């Protein structure tokens, strides 16, 4: 199977005046490439997807896939939805963008059985021809792929080749890795990033490696390399952080950082996502001392 | 607060060779219309509002908003999103087209603070001249709208009139009502649509009225008369029904009860949803015998 | 099947240079029975039931029946343990000490299955010839007793007459008295006391009566006697304070407002129960000012 | 600080005619000690402690210590209670018969704060002068030591120097050894032994190690000795037994398959623990038949 694995960013989206920084954004993941990010993930969770138009969509994968020619990274591209027709239309669409794969977050909201969400990926996975990872958050979704449905989906079809596991859930990590030892799973939940590695998990898709890229870049080719002890030392240093970026919700801690290092103009984003309260601005603050924080 | 309440359906969308069954739809909302209902939700959770596109749903609203012309039966339309400049534009287009209010679900996914949520539906609450009935779902969903929030949205914006809790929290309906008595609350969950309604809740929106409309309408108006033991008697003997209508998620077995007894064509869904398992079919099958469903 | 139900106290144990303040155990039961109260609870878990020597349970039990005597208020005495053959032996302790009937809990840390809870139950009920009252609180003993297996004890046990439920799942309160209407639900939760008895629930055992008995034996009361706008307002005034009662694990609240209320000589726990923050004090305090407390 | 780390067993305890089979349980605890195992714990959870005597408790645990006098394997007694006066009885009674060791479950039932958690250990640290374990399983206490409270023990109380963890939770064992690298912490859930190992932790305290004793001592020294690779090959070769064993609660299949492999003669337990139901039993013995099994 043909994989998209290391270290990856789950890119923020940044507005200005109401619209999308697109100079803003080429010269952040022209940031992550020189930080040595594998793959960058544009319009995923992190990207605020859910309140872009296709347009902006579009726009932003287009910049993601322009910025990385050239160079090493793939474009991971966010192409999920809770209807089938329409994930179907926007991995064909990624495609046609250049993308070099397609992120799909499992249906939210209306709680697809096992059997729906097995119809829904192979629909996905049998409309391109470029590799698909699943993508399971629970806490988001309302709904969980499960083992065997991610196993299954893995052994049925040919694009799909792994997952983003976003549940805090090391147990299910060992149930998948033993019983299925050739797919990709990527860490979905910074502050873990080292243990899903340890157990053999491939890469990262990463929160934190907005703001730190070098650091969570290090961390996972030091895992990969079989370096535990380099790899669990900055596990360890990032903890902090990884945890106050979350503070609220993702990406309104993520977007706050950036901002006050001064990565980005405008600490704006659509509703229904704000700004944090006045004490999280302050913890995410005092949290970031801690931590440095590459300029361009 | 000009307010809609009594009893209501959360309509299922007909689907035949992969379309919106109009003639269907519109046989249906005239089935619930002379069965006693108070209100019909077209579009709404129960509808597969997420797989409908943009001019289905003006479909859906459309035939609904005709079949209840010369009734005293009020529109309430589905008309939310996870993304603030959409709910606003549903709410407005759902206003053009004839709807006496809108349910608006709280954000999916993306999980907005308390703060978001409160700018969310003060947004969609100032877009429009309608009543504004809030819905919370928090396991479909992944946030919860606090009782603080939807008491400041209630008192603070003239269009919002109450809220739909499908939240499992009797605690809560009791925190909502002791704290702010002015307030509709409307039983999104029909296995405990009578306490709700004994706490001084004035209305459901309900799964199991599209199959059973007469008995929900007949324990609505019961327990809103004060009629305690009779709207008790009626819940009561739905507990099954009411249960068995989410052995898998909402709305398969509804439709899947829906199609045994009849009174729609063919049971379609669109991807992410299917049908049920074998066994779960049999089982919808089995507890549907103990009651009466009222045909056209 | 003989009954104890109506409005019941499980009453808090006080300590005075680390014993049980016998007189003051007395003098708090007398100014139950004064304000209405139809049964007490001795040694339940408001009571720490967990820190006391047996000694001291056939002390709290003598005291509770022998205060009881020639008046209407009967005694529900506390004879749970996860080890069957000791809650064999409370139980029969229980009854030689005059008690009316007993609250069981179900087995904690132990986790039985519910077949094994079933035979746990079956042992105690063939021990007696007196009511016992099953007592489900997961949050606290880690397991469930299911509808299925408490019905089946109910209809197979002469003895077992319904059940005390802290588990707040108003459903699984529908559920139980739908199936079987002959149980006694007993309200295990405050804040909810209304809606369990407004389903049919013939008794609350309360931790607020300790500190407002009059207030919880009226709600009680005008519940059983269908004047249920009476029994929901005493529910709704009452809910700031059944809230704050558990801002810190019960009983560590009702003891902190008994002794600011002047009922107790001084807030003495035993370990690993204790005083709460100051900050909880301080809450605790002011939600008490605004209601009326009885004295002696 | 002195410490208890390695391979270690959470023994059950076998009986024969409703009384303890003391020939049994030594010779139980020679085959641990003959496969590799380094410490073994009389009277945890595993050994149904709830149901167990006073007089049972000091059998197993002399029992213990005689079996491994002049051997390196050690005895880590268990010794708590959710009553602190009872758990720091049982911590000196442990001392005074020659236990290594204690481990000691976090307050059941009654739900401490965690003022009261940290009171609660000092009184038991400072009551004996060997080595204490802390032990979080909050699915079966309904209370969690928090990290902060963890860490705050270790540095303030000498003889405590770690933690068994049961609570599926690999961030909270990040963020702990993140902060508090010295402490030992200890896998208290066989499923995920590999992880918590490969991050830091230095022991188990096992269930599967009941039957495959040589397979989990060879998995911690392999995890110790960084060979990660050979380590996670067995983690992963164990899960579906691993699993399996808690198809019901723990230890009823542990028993089970341990009288499936002839290692006990009766598989009794005492009440409200049961024989697990015929199915469970059907599956346990077809799990089993995947691993080698030692004898006596
Ligand atoms: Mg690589
Ligand atoms: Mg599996
Ligand atoms: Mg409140
Ligand atoms: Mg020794
Ligand atoms: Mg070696």
């Amino acid at each position: 199977k043909n994989i998209i694995i290391g270290a990856m960013t789950a890119l923020i989206t940044p507005f200005k005046n109401g619209k999308v920084d697109e100079q803003s954004y080429a010269r952040l993941i022209k940031r992550q490439i020189e930080n040595g990010i594998d793959a960058v993930v544009p319009v995923g969770t992190t990207g605020e997807s859910a309140t872009l138009t296709h347009e902006e969509k579009r726009t932003c994968i287009e910049i993601a896939v322009e910025t990385c020619k050239g160079t090493k990274v793939k474009v991971l591209a966010g192409a999920g939805s809770n209807a089938t027709h329409e994930a179907v239309g926007l991995a064909k669409f990624a495609k046609e963008h250049g993308a070099d794969g397609i992120l799909s977050v499992a249906p939210y909201y209306n709680k697809p059985t096992q059997q729906g969400l097995y119809e829904h990926y192979k629909a996905i996975a049998q409309s391109v021809d470029i590799p698909v990872l699943l993508y399971n958050v629970p806490g988001r979704t309302g709904c969980e792929i499960s083992t065997d449905t991610i196993i299954k989906l893995f052994r049925d079809c040919e694009n799909i080749y792994g997952v983003k596991e976003a549940s805090g859930n090391i147990d299910k990590c060992v149930d998948l890795l033993a019983h299925e030892p050739r797919m990709m799973l990527i860490s979905g939940e910074d502050a873990i990033n080292y243990p899903i590695l340890s157990n053999g998990g491939k890469g990262v898709i990463s929160v934190t490696s907005n703001l730190l890229p070098d650091m969570i870049s290090a961390l996972t080719h030091f895992a990969l390399d079989e370096n535990y002890k380099e790899a669990k030392k900055i596990n360890d240093e990032l903890y902090n952080i990884n945890k106050i970026l979350f503070c609220e919700s993702n990406p309104i801690p993520i977007k706050t950082a950036m901002y006050l290092a001064g990565l980005i103009e405008s600490l704006e984003f659509r509703l229904p996502l704000c700004s944090p309260s006045k004490e999280n601005f302050a913890k995410i603050e005092e949290v970031m001392k801690k931590y440095k924080i590459k300029g361009f």
